[PDB]
């Protein structure tokens, strides 16, 4: 009943008993392994059970307040089917979720998140204010600080709060008409979208889009960040002096925009948060990836590599000079970065508080290995126990 | 619905419909995934030996012809009277091969269908069974250019132990637990090097000695049999262009055979069926030679790289574990040993998994293990959404026999 989890390289065994705990189901099934798909008035349960969490969390359970918040919460739905959270109990609720995040590498710093309560926000030029603020304190000029912003709550028979933007900052992803793309390829639908609502396209590589913001029962509208807010790193490499003319360049700001938060059975469908970037992400999906910018040939051609054949590596040498500019890049600019060695041994740091905090810790191996040197890490020989907890972050509709 | 799985790298989708006739369970279930972890009768003999048959018969498109009717028929007599049976010649190769081709955890799955089966089902002593160990090293080596290969010992019946093979792998590297609490050699095979010595081995002192054989006949305490130095083709390992990287004096085996896994097909049990292919060179370059639990050389090759070993952020270990890489796959090459780098085999595999969505339905995949150990995303399985599933005829893990 208790999953055995085992560490390979150390020959540490754990068990994880939060698992138990478990509040929704995941795709498994005893007949099917799905962990590496991306995507496979009773109101009142999912709210009494966190209350129950926080006043534990604060070692005030049973107590006074928890007795009278439980009372409260159930005549504010008995009043108008839904009930508003403390800004404290949204603190919580906020960090927890963070924490609860399987697939999130940077969970050492689940305690130190900065959340901007915009639960009074109406229309989306006040959402483009809330924005701007977090994108201004989170940047902090390079020094990055974690931190998520709260607008209003779903609720019955209103519209709402949505950012059709996948994240804060986002390069423009052109189609030519040869069939490909200019840009970011993972862009060109909301791209379009841009345009068509209003936006004029430029034409290089590194156009970072407007934001489309939707407020309830409107349609949505654009909102052009200044540029002076969104701060960017121009990629150069310690060493190879061609790299800085390839004009590659990259921001500082990993800032999700499109998820939906939940807590005790509310749904903020726009709750942006942003933390600072693995350089993985950046120097090998983000510019590696066949299906995004792709630069891997041309860096390897660039370092005059040969390229006819899989078997002198050429492709994991071109992949590491670009992780090298990436961190390089980061580092002489003064941006927060962190580089997948020491992001993992810190994670291996947070699985061991966690097995002393609450018994385990959910975590999606895929996720957690980085996409480069995979077994050079320590958390590839790392079991691990993937599982939702609330609250949570999690994945919805586009809003179209 | 059966599940929908997409390429990321392409855009396509598909929808695995053989996950639906997956008969034993696996770890996980919807309040928990354990896809990560490595280890996680008439009747029912009947059942899976009809379902084998059927597969026979589908294979060689005869199915519901008289000889698949008398052949269930015939296979139903023999269960009623003895509480078991014995597999045709020719179902016992296509048994071998599809257990291959249900592994979910290998990558070098194209090449299925070119499996050599040695029959040794008549094997009676440890002697012998030496002795067919002997030939299949021999035929699958075959002086660097490798063939696959499995040897098929008798099955476990009742009223009679098992043939075993405690190695497991046909060709180790001994591991000398220190003195001082350390390792000279191989550090995952300090167990079976302890128990070679205590079953009278005298040991060597090297980094790269070849451990014997304990080889286990029914009811039988194992016997040692020394692998003759002639059968066991070996690399030695040098740089293209790093001259110092010879001095290290690393080698590895040409032939990487796994022995201690047991062969299930139509509900029969082999527990002695070793089997071989060729190496993938991160298997040897990365995890071998650069887990920090086993030859541990990471570090020592990146100080002669005059690499910054001081700061993470300089990505010495990367660097070094890629040339690292770089010398195995040179050293194979020059060698004229078999061998495939994790581009190659990777793209291989998006090849088989599409022949088998055509001809199955699907393909049981177990992402983790398939993902090679250094750049992951690079090679095209990484985007590729995968289920993970047991079919049967199947490769099973098995308890130590000791
Ligand atoms: C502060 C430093 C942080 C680092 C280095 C970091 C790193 C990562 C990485 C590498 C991933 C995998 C994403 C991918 O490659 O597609 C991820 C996912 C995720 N992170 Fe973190 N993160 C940080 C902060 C945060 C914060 C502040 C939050 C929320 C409060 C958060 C919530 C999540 C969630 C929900 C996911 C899952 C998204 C998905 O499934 O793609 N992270 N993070
Ligand atoms: C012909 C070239 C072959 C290549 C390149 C290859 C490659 C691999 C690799 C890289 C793995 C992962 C193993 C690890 O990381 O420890 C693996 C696992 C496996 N291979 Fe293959 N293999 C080949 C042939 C074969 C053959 C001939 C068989 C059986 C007839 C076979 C059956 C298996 C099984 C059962 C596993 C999983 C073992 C486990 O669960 O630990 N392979 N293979
Ligand atoms: C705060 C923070 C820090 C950090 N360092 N990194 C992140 C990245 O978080 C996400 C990254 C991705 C990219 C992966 N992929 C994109 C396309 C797809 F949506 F189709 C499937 C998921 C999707 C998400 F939703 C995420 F929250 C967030
Ligand atoms: C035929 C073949 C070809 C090839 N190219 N490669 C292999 C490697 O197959 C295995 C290799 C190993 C040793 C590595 N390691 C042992 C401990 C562990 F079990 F924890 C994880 C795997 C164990 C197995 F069972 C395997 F099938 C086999
Ligand atoms: C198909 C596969 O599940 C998909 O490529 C996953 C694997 N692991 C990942 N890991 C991270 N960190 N980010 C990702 O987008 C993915 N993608
Ligand atoms: C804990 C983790 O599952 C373990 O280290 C696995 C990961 N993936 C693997 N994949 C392969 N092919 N071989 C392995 O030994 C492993 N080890
Ligand atoms: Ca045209
Ligand atoms: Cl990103
Ligand atoms: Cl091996
Ligand atoms: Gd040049
Ligand atoms: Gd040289
Ligand atoms: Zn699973």
């Amino acid at each position: 009943k208790f999953p055995r989890v085992k560490n390979w390289e150390v020959g540490s065994i754990t068990y994880d008993t939060l698992s138990a705990q478990a509040q929704q189901d995941g795709p498994c099934t005893p007949r099917r392994c799905l962990g590496s798909l991306v995507f496979p008035e009773q109101l009142l349960s999912q709210a009494r059970d966190f209350i129950n969490q926080y006043y534990s969390s604060i070692k005030r359970s049973g107590s006074q307040a928890h007795e009278q918040r439980l009372q409260e919460v159930e005549a504010e739905v008995a009043a108008t089917g839904t009930y508003q959270l403390r800004e404290s109990e949204l603190v919580f609720g906020a960090k927890q979720a963070w924490r609860n995040a399987p697939r999130c590498v940077g969970r050492i710093q689940w305690g130190k998140l900065q959340v901007f309560d915009a639960r009074d926000c109406r229309s989306a030029q006040e959402m483009f204010t809330y924005i701007c603020n977090h994108i201004k304190y989170a940047t902090n000029r390079g020094n990055l600080r974690s931190a998520i912003t709260v607008f209003p709550q779903r609720c019955p028979g209103r519209g709402d709060f949505r950012i059709w933007n996948s994240q804060l900052v986002r390069y423009a992803g052109y189609r030519q008409q040869d069939g490909s793309v200019r840009g970011d390829p993972a862009n060109v639908e909301i791209t379009e979208l841009c345009i068509q609502h209003g936006w004029t396209p430029g034409n290089g590589r590194f156009d970072v889009l407007p934001l489309l913001l939707q407020a309830p029962d409107e349609p949505p509208e654009l909102f052009l960040l200044p540029p002076e807010l969104v701060l960017e790193v121009p990629l150069e490499h310690p060493t190879l002096e061609w790299f800085a003319a390839l004009g590659l360049r990259w921001y500082a700001l990993p800032a999700v925009s499109n998820m939906l938060l939940e807590i005790g059975g509310l749904e903020f469908p726009a709750a942006p948060f942003s933390g600072w970037y693995m350089s993985t992400e950046i120097g090998t999906r983000n510019l590696c990836d066949p299906h995004r910018y792709n630069i891997l040939e041309d860096v390897a051609v660039c370092m005059d590599l040969d390229t006819r054949t899989t078997s002198s590596l050429w492709k994991d040498k071109a992949a590491v000079e670009i992780n090298v500019a990436v961190l390089h890049s980061y580092q002489l600019a003064k941006v927060t970065i962190v580089d997948h060695h020491a992001a993992t041994a810190s994670f291996m740091k947070h699985l061991e508080n966690e097995q002393k905090a609450r018994g385990g810790c959910p975590a999606d191996w895929a996720w957690i290995v980085p996409p480069i040197s995979g077994s050079l890490t320590p958390v590839f020989h790392q079991e691990m126990v993937n599982y939702f907890l609330s609250p949570a972050f999690r994945y919805q509709p586009d809003p179209w």
